[PDB]
């Protein structure tokens, strides 16, 4: 197909053009005080959302090259999303500024090169300020405190999540499920988590979060890398015959009859996931017998030489429920039979006893914590079923930021932790002149966020951004209350990962999308 | 079709804005410092490469005239990727720089024809000169020299690379395959390999390397030019009842019938790949024979009556894997006994004693060469997938580098061996005067890369050139660290053979193109 | 279809731009030094071809007028190629030339019968003088001169042309075969050969030189006027069967059932082709006889009563492989038995002794000659497979050159026999002055390809043409050397049959242009 290509000023203003785009229409919701987003819907009426992953999501131009320049930046800035749990718009409106000011650089004669080398000094300057900056949160109450933070002052979603991470641990695995009546439930049931997501995003299920559920599903272990419907069309028309879905674990699924037959041909008939098994070379077989143990069924391997156009459906393992989503797979309650899972787990742990090398011995552990670890449930109970959902869905958010803080620790947050960091690196320097240019224009960006904020509130950003800058610590201005003070006392923070991220982020999409010379679309 | 025809300046300005077009794409990842190209896929987000090939690639023009000229000159750039392994985006600023000043001194009213020969001489004195330039590489330490440096200062893989040639022998087959663990393997097993490529482009499987991969295929082997879907009917349908690939190695496979079949009615039911039979005559049943015992197999031969109609799956070979690409087909590892195979040798052995002629000498020397040297797998190992899989890229590309290096020695690489000769040959003549300005347009046109290279590192081209031409022997400007000084002591290196090849083919894209005098092209 | 007609000055300007393209896209090649065309392909990168014959084949333009021009130019001009072996592009520039100069004197108001009758008048006397100026071929030293001369100074070839010429005769025919190894065979082998041509172009096999192949093919004989499906289905099924490609040697194949079939419907299920039967009347079923005799089958004749519904395998003839082109039929190898065809070779010389009338003699004897005849095979042998195919095709080259040289004689190549007969026919006049100036426009029209051969090496034509003209004999201008002498004893020559026809077919399209009136084509 006839290509058009652009090279140099023209190429960079489209790519400008389109970010431009995208960020107006992304960043009008950041804030306590953000305003709202109509988009338009095929189906009935247009939905009002003050989400800006959502926004983003919808957001796709009619010209070739502000189209492609915008996908760049979604795409970047949904990993800081999906790796921490929120940071899309704080990421997309770094990216936007830093690549505004540095191609109006660029366009003075600057070395593209020097600058992106400039930039990410700086960012990675500012990371490690971050990281000096954070506050540990390590302890019940803290934990408690981030919670019911995070979950909009509601002390009993707090309350849950310090009561599941210190049943299972702060590594542990913790899900969420529909509840049965009005009482919470909080219980450890036997199950594993490994980071496999979905072969095919067309395998996304009921809900929009870019999760799948499969309520009893059959589980299907072969470490055979399968590509042909022929071999196990008998184990797909006896799960269509039990009705329940199916859930394949092999060792790849490639797209030439399988993931087109199950994408295309599947759409209602049954319910069908496949993921990749977890690990490579002989601990991927070691963890398709694990998770065969703990399911109850049996792994095909054609070394030993059973064949899986025979397999029957006792071969195939069973849980109560599974979650697959963009990077992760976990099976909540197996069927498996637990003193087999013991037995296991003892075997292993002998294993470790008898091991040789550190590696092995990082390993075995790895795959004991997985087995004897299980995982924790979390009943959310309500008057009523919308209440129900409405607090599951806070209950999960609270959940993810938990974790984040857990693992990295808590900064102020509001867009003030950049701001400190950018007033404490005031005194960076390059090698040239490009570079102490690309670490200005860092510093100068990483200010955007609060501004942003301070804009949406109607204030008047410089004054309060001065403010903010003239204080030390913590000290910060509060959108919501118009007052200034120490934020992490009043109630208002973000984990250290999530900015970290999207700062991180931000950075390599404006290097990457300053140093681009040349660009090749299709011709319209 | 109604055909559109120019002839002379019309049709060579065509010429130049598609070479202009394809060249501004391609050189601006040349140097260590090069820009970013960014590459539509209507698959989703766009893809960022500093690759050369994949721009190359992708770049095809709406008009008929400048689409042609950009497609032969991919056309030949390719092969020197292909021959030499690298070199494409080396070969395409040459040929465009050439053809721009040619182009330009046609239009002064000079002959084309000794325009053409002074270049070809100049390039002819310009290789011997590079031939006299070169620093062989043949000692263990130089092998492992090279190997590192091609793997960005990875003193592993050099070491195994230097391990595998000591093992097989610096004309050996060495190949890579996915690894088990940590451990890093090496292994010579029985094996075959032979210079003869897929015939059909749309063979490709899942690597995008141009090159496909069977595991675990069948192998048929059969002299007759099998031409009908009838006559291996049975043959199909039991590999597609055992499930496994399966290799045909016929004398050729026309596409009326078979290739017609398996390339549209295939398209992901079995897995099959066809191939021609190396050589001609007897010494192609020679070849055909001797594959048939390294593999366990039979030929299926019409002389001696037998019918493919009646090939069982016992007659048909088998291996562990084998590899095909453009101009090479490997078995890795057979499963013939290993008794037949030593026997057969000492049988061409004893032939060879035997043997009258040189021809027949070499020949046989060759096959038993062949037969009894074997394969060396090495096994890339890591800690975890991903790393394993870039280590696996690395090993591979080093090991095309040192191949290279050992056949051709190596000269001082970021552009500087064609300074080099372009300097020592400032007083090269013709007969006429234009052929002294062709040698003139080709020594002002070698220089292209290096200049191209200090101008996307921000510098000045001319004084970085100057200054290079300066020097002596292999004294050049490093780019990276922009310093002066001896390439090959400051690990800058590129093989003789590359170089050597990207020039060649430049040379040949722009004496055909500067004698290029009408066109013809279907109607827009 | 509504029609579009154009009537004098109007239809000869379009026929004339026509011609022109034509012309100037074929010319660029003529003479060494000829200049590359670059055709587009739309199956991947453009091919570049110094070949005049297929940028004649590839030329047709969108006016409809224009076309056909073009198209009568190229469908006579290919005669001479057909009839000669070479001739298309000096064919092409002689009547572009001629039909310039005549349609310029046309418009002066000159008679286009009269121009026509001078040219031709011009045209005899030409030719009578390439006759008187032809240097006989006939000796073993002057053949083999020939063909190395024509397989650019290859004396191998030549020595295998004389061997072969030697064994069979200057009327013997002459065939090659792809080697099986590095020496070269020669041996004469049973075979016969017709002047039929296929009946179908859509018959055209895997080459490209209008020629088919057919490998170890069944022969059908019958006198029947084949003209339906159903009466041979049988026999197509039985060849399906044995999978052997199938020869029909019919009387006639009309275009209702059978050839309609055999093109559309077959385009690869099977090979079938079909040719008329050499002759008519008594003799062709005498001919259908000798050739079942000779492939050991059975001529399938309504006259004795059988049918060819119950033709079998047997009744069919077989041979090693036949090859079909325009004009000429060949049986290399048929499988009949010796004695047999010993016999019938006898039974015929009877016939003649016995023959009471002087035609009956010669076409008896001529059937004598070419049963008993055979055919030579010469097996090319090489190193590799690519110079074997490279020096088949250089044999082939050499042999349909020194067959037209043993045929005719050989003259000055170059294009100097021209000039040197237009230099020697200056005294020639017609009836009026018309014919006299269609004399002249002859004369100055067949030194075109000598001018044009001299500016394509970028020197004056006008200068190198006088002085040619000044000289006598066989002295010319080479244009590679650039310098004069003896042509003949410089090595350049072409066969006077070659120039001959171009002249005359030339001479056939001028005559036929310059009296055209009127032109009638479809509307666009």
């Amino acid at each position: 197909a006839a290509k058009d290509v652009k090279f140099g000023n023209d190429a960079r203003v489209k790519m400008l053009r389109g970010v431009n785009v995208l960020a107006d229409a992304v960043k009008v919701t950041l804030g306590p005080k953000g305003r709202n987003v109509v988009l338009d819907k095929s189906f009935g009426a247009p939905t009002i959302t003050k989400d800006g992953v959502s926004v983003a999501r919808e957001i796709e131009l009619e010209d070739k090259f502000e189209n492609m320049g915008a996908q760049m930046v979604k795409e970047v800035a949904s990993k800081a999303n999906d790796a921490a749990g929120d940071g899309t718009t704080t990421a997309t409106v770094l990216a936007q500024a830093i690549i505004t000011e540095g191609l109006k650089a660029v366009a003075a004669g600057m070395n593209p090169m020097d600058l992106k080398r400039g930039i990410d000094k700086a960012v990675t300057a500012a990371v490690e300020e971050l990281k000096a900056l954070s506050v540990p949160c390590s302890d019940s109450k803290a934990i408690a405190q981030v919670g019911t933070i995070s979950a909009n002052s509601d002390e009993t979603v707090g309350k849950l999540i310090a009561e599941a991470m210190d049943k299972v641990g702060k590594e542990g695995v913790i899900t969420v499920e529909d509840g049965t009546g009005l009482q919470d439930e909080l219980d450890v049931v036997e199950g594993m988590q490994f980071d496999r997501g979905y072969l095919s995003p067309y395998f996304i299920n009921k809900p929009e979060t870019g999760a799948v559920e499969l309520e009893s599903p059959f589980i299907l272990l072969a470490d055979k890398k399968i590509s042909n419907i022929r071999e196990m069309l008998p184990v797909l028309e006896a799960v269509a015959k039990a009705g329940k879905p199916l859930l394949i674990i092999a060792e790849d699924v490639e797209g030439e009859a399988l993931a087109t037959l199950v994408v295309n041909t599947m759409r209602g008939i049954v319910k069908v996931a496949a993921v990749k098994a977890p690990g490579f070379g002989d601990r991927r077989k070691a963890m398709l017998q694990d998770i065969a143990t703990l399911t109850g069924g049996t792994v095909i391997s054609e070394e030993i030489g059973m064949e899986l156009e025979k397999a029957t459906l006792e071969d195939l393992g069973q849980a109560k429920r599974v979650v697959i989503n963009k990077d992760t797979t976990t099976i909540i309650d197996g069927v498996g039979e637990e003193a087999a899972i013991q037995g296991r787990v003892a075997q292993i742990r002998q294993q470790i006893e008898e091991a040789t090398s550190d590696y092995d011995r990082e390993k075995l552990q790895e795959r004991v914590a997985k087995l004897a670890g299980g995982v924790a449930v979390i009943k959310v109970g309500a008057a009523t079923e919308v209440e129900m959902k409405e607090k599951k869905a806070r209950v999960e958010d609270a959940l993810h930021a938990t974790r984040a803080a857990v693992e990295e620790g808590v900064v102020a947050g509001g867009g003030v932790a950049l701001i400190r960091v950018a007033s404490k690196l005031a005194d960076l320097r390059g090698q040239n002149e490009d570079q102490n240019v690309g670490i200005k224009v860092a510093l100068r960006a990483m200010e955007a966020p609060l501004r942003q904020i301070v804009l949406n509130c109607g204030e008047e950003p410089s004054v309060v951004a001065n403010t903010v800058k003239g204080g030390d610590g913590n000290y910060g201005y509060n959108a919501a209350t118009e007052e200034y003070g120490n934020m992490i006392d009043m109630g208002i923070l973000d984990p250290t990962k999530v900015t970290r991220s999207a700062l991180q982020y931000a950075a390599s999409v404006a290097g990457l999308m300053i140093t681009t010379e040349c660009m090749v679309t299709d011709l319209p």
